[PDB]
RNA sequence: UGACGGCUCUAAUCUAUUA
DNA sequence: TAATAGATTAGAGCCGTCAAT
């Protein structure tokens, strides 16, 4: 019989310094930290997605009812939860008729059809960019449920040639804002979000007001000095060799003042296949960059930088690291992993293992339970028994109890949803996002480097 | 491309041995 | 220059998310 230790919950920081644990209910009782004055939407798409758009938007300034009010908190209305004003007086629609789409959804090659309609979407929203008065903060695409279903691509390519220009932008379907009409040929929905409409709004609306420059929430109690890196390891498909190494890092530091969150990248390649692993001069390459990148924006170097990652270092790329690192800056990289297959179950009954729950295996390695049982939704995060992650410090040196605790801080900042808490730490959620993209077309100098545009 | 969770499925690499 | 094999990694496609069957 061995024995579990509890790790307290995170805070994040909301308006006027009001610490809370839902990002949902801080939304909903303080507010977001900055203030937009509002958001110019420029919507790209067919009639009935411009239609589906206006409906969406003229929908969602009302207040959205989920189900049950405590499992999943109800959406108040988006002026209410965030004093900005996203609404239909601000579209500028840039009409894409279907004989367009339809001239080049039928040819025979998947990446001639994926490139043509990709293509014709950037081109007008880059020609909209360059050559008309308006100011657009966000494009929002609207995609039928035509085009995503056999451009599997779309999205990457998208996002990757629209990089040069730094266009923050968000793709939707009309499955996703219309699934009511959108049923099947029985009469039936297929994406049934009658129960769960004010929690896709909370989704819907944090993304966006996230992509038009706020910042909705932040962490609370991170010591200054410490700076995070979360390196992921993804295949270039397009390359010559069936597969290539590439390392994409995310970086995240806490401030001068407070949320920063950048992403260190700028891919770094590795031609030897299945060796995810940094070459001498690119593991230096890529320590400098982050050093430099937290140095000219806080003054010093960092005194703490945890290399997260879900691989093992080797000793080579190790002293490759040292070596650029300054002597008074510890140094440790952790090794985060999902494959054990360890599943604790609680014998009282319904209900899983409470989340935030560890198992200590020695000083190097422990368990901590990320997805689990939260008291204040009162239901866990899965349906299933949860897994755990199997912290393990790789190299360095490190208290374990440290680690576990900014490993479970660094899941509260999903920027992209409205949930509880994330699975995974973030850093190496976003360096996948952002290593997945930039590995979808291989000519890029100076990627922009913000999650925006990702 | 709303966002996650959990699933299966497909691969490749390193360490070893047996040529 | 081929086989099994523990351990370590990636990529790919799919269903559920209420209450009640």
């Amino acid at each position: 019989m061995k024995e579990l230790i509890y790790i307290e919950e995170p805070k994040i920081l909301f308006a006027h310094g009001q610490k809370c644990t839902d990002a949902r209910d801080g939304l909903a009782l303080f507010g977001p930290l900055n203030n937009l004055y509002g958001i110019k939407s420029g919507v790209i798409g067919t009639k009935q997605g411009l239609k589906i758009f206006r409906d969406y938007l003229d929908h969602i300034q009302k207040p959205i009812y989920n189900s049950n009010s405590i499992t999943r908190p109800m959406f108040p209305g988006f002026e209410a939860v965030f004093d900005c004003k996203w609404e239909s007086t601000g579209i500028t629609f840039k009409e894409v008729t279907n004989e367009d789409i339809g001239k080049f959804l039928y040819n025979s090659s998947t990446h001639k059809r994926t490139y043509d309609l990709v293509s014709l979407f950037i081109d007008k929203i880059i020609s909209a960019n360059k050559n008309e008065d308006e100011n657009v903060d966000v494009w929002f695409v609207i995609v039928p449920d035509e085009i995503y279903k056999y451009c599997r691509q779309f999205h990457d390519q998208f996002k990757a040639r629209l990089l040069k220009h730094t266009i923050p932008t968000q793709i939707f379907r009309e499955s996703t804002l219309a699934w009511r009409d959108f049923k099947n040929a029985f009469g039936l929905p297929i994406r049934d979000f009658s129960k769960i409409e004010g929690h896709l709004a909370w989704t819907i609306s944090t993304a966006a007001f996230y992509k038009a420059g706020g910042k909705p929430w932040k962490l609370s109690d991170v010591r200054n000095g410490v700076c995070y890196l979360g390196l992921v390891y993804k295949k270039v498909e397009k390359s010559k060799n069936p597969r290539n190494a590439c390392c994409a890092a995310q970086m995240f530091l806490d401030n001068g003042d407070g949320t920063v969150f950048k992403g260190e990248v700028g891919p770094w390649y590795n031609p030897k296949n299945g060796q995810y692993h940094l070459e001498p001069k690119e593991a230096k390459a890529l320590l400098s960059q982050s050093l430099q990148s937290y140095k000219e924006q806080i003054g010093e170097y960092p005194k703490e930088v945890f290399i997260h990652a879900k691989t093992r270092f080797n000793h080579q790329e190790w002293d490759a690291f040292l070596e650029v690192t300054p002597k008074e800056t510890n140094l440790v990289g952790v090794t985060i992993s999902k494959t054990k297959p360890l599943k604790l179950y609680k014998t009282e009954g319904d209900y899983t293992i409470l989340r935030g729950n560890a198992y200590v295996v020695n000083e190097r390695s422990a368990f901590l339970w990320t997805v689990g049982y939260v008291p204040k939704i009162q239901t866990a995060l899965s349906m299933e028994v949860p897994n755990p992650l199997f912290i393990e410090i790789n190299k360095g040196e490190a208290d374990i109890k440290q680690v576990l605790k900014d490993i479970l801080s660094l899941t509260k900042l999903n920027y992209n949803a409205c949930i509880f808490a994330d699975g995974e730490p973030v850093t190496l959620r976003f360096a996948d996002k952002i290593g997945e993209i930039l590995t979808a077309s291989t000519d890029i100098k100076t990627p922009p480097l913000a999650f925006k545009y990702y």
